[PDB]
C-alpha cells in the first residue's frame, strides 16, 4: 500500500499469534516490542536512541506478519513504550520511502 | 526518489548554510539535529526518546533542504547519537511509505 506521514504509521501486526499495533520506523535498526512473554532461547542485549540505553532479550527467527504481508527475522523485547517495526523486517516486506 | 532499506536510509541536508547527514525517519514526530549554532531565537523543550528525556533548543520556521527538496519548519538541536529529520518535514517533501 502507500502510507502518507501526516499521522504515525501505525499498523496491525501479528506475531506469537498475537495482533498488535506497531509503527513503522526507517529510523530504527532492530524492531523492539513492548514486553511480552515469547518462548524459545533469549540473548541479553543492550540498545540505544535519543536518552539512552535499555536492556532488552533479543529473540531470533520470529515469524512476524505485517498488514497481510510475512516476515521473519531478530526481535528485541523489553521496557519500551511503543511496539518498534525496524529495518530488518522492513526490507523484507519490499517497504521503500519515496519522494 | 525510492529509497531502499537494506542501508541506514541516509541523505544529505543543507541548513543554516552548513551540510549534514541526516537519518530519514519516519518513527519520529520531530527534528532532531546533533548541537550546532542557528541563527534566531530558541526556546527550551524536552523530548522523550526510547532511552529517555533529554533537553532541547527550539529553533521555528528554520529552512532546511533535503536532497534538493525545501522545507522550512521546527528543528529541534541537543545532545542526540545522531540526526534525524521527522515528519514535520518529511510531509513538507511529499515523502511516502511504499510496499
Ligand atoms: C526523535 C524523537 C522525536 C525524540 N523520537 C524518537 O526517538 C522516536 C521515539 C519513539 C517512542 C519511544 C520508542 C522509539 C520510538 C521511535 N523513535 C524514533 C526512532 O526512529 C529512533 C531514532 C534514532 C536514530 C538514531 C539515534 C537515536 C534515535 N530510533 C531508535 O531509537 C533506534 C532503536 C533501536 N535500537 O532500534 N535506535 C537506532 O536506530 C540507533 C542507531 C544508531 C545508534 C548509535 C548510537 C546509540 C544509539 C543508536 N541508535
Amino acid at each position: 500500500p502507500q502510507i502518507t506521514l501526516w499521522q504515525r504509521p501505525l499498523v496491525t501486526i501479528r506475531i506469537g499469534g498475537q495482533l498488535k499495533e506497531a509503527l513503522l520506523n526507517t529510523g530504527a535498526d532492530d524492531t523492539v516490542l513492548e514486553e511480552m512473554n515469547l518462548p524459545g532461547k533469549w540473548k541479553p542485549k543492550m540498545i540505544g536512541g535519543i536518552g539512552g540505553f535499555i536492556k532488552v532479550r533479543q529473540y531470533d527467527q520470529i515469524p512476524v506478519e505485517i498488514c497481510g504481508h510475512k516476515a521473519i527475522g531478530t526481535v528485541l523485547v523489553g521496557p519500551t513504550p511503543v511496539n518498534i517495526i525496524g529495518r530488518n523486517l522492513l526490507t523484507q516486506i519490499g517497504c521503500t520511502l519515496n519522494f
